[PDB]
């Protein structure tokens, strides 16, 4: 029974964090409907090749069920938060005891679905939360 959110930190540049909201809100507006609604093989691809969160083929990708960890330990300003409620991410407990290693099959996309702003980092950039659903091919 792993668990079913995962947090994932990146620290990434102002101009590089701009540009990744803007994605993601384009996607959640255009690309997620079609996946949600209609079930769209093209959507999922769609989604698959961006790969928001650059975990991608990953096997044994680092993360926590904690995001005060995230936030203490690497402060990042992006957070990338995972709902994975069918356990798509073969989540490993790394025991540090919230800590799991996660891999993404290829037939398996993060779906995002939210960006938050979520308070800033002791550098006083703006955070965000970039929250995403594990969702298996249609």
């Amino acid at each position: 029974k792993p668990p079913t959110r995962l947090f994932r930190g990146l620290n990434l540049s102002e101009e590089f964090t701009k540009g990744l909201i803007d994605q993601a809100n384009a996607m959640i507006a255009n690309t997620t409907e079609r996946l949600f609604t209609d079930h769209s093989p093209e959507a999922f691809k769609q989604i698959k090749l961006n790969d928001l969160s650059k975990m991608s083929g990953r096997t044994n990708a680092s993360t926590t069920t904690e995001i005060k960890l995230v936030k203490e330990t690497w402060d990042s300003n992006v957070i990338f938060e995972m709902l994975d409620p069918d356990g798509l991410l073969h989540s490993k407990q790394v025991g540090t005891e919230s800590e799991f290693s996660v891999y993404l099959p290829e037939d398996v996309a993060l779906v995002p679905v939210k960006v938050t702003l979520d308070g800033k980092t002791q550098k006083g950039e703006n955070r965000y939360v970039f929250t995403f659903v594990a969702v298996k091919s249609p």
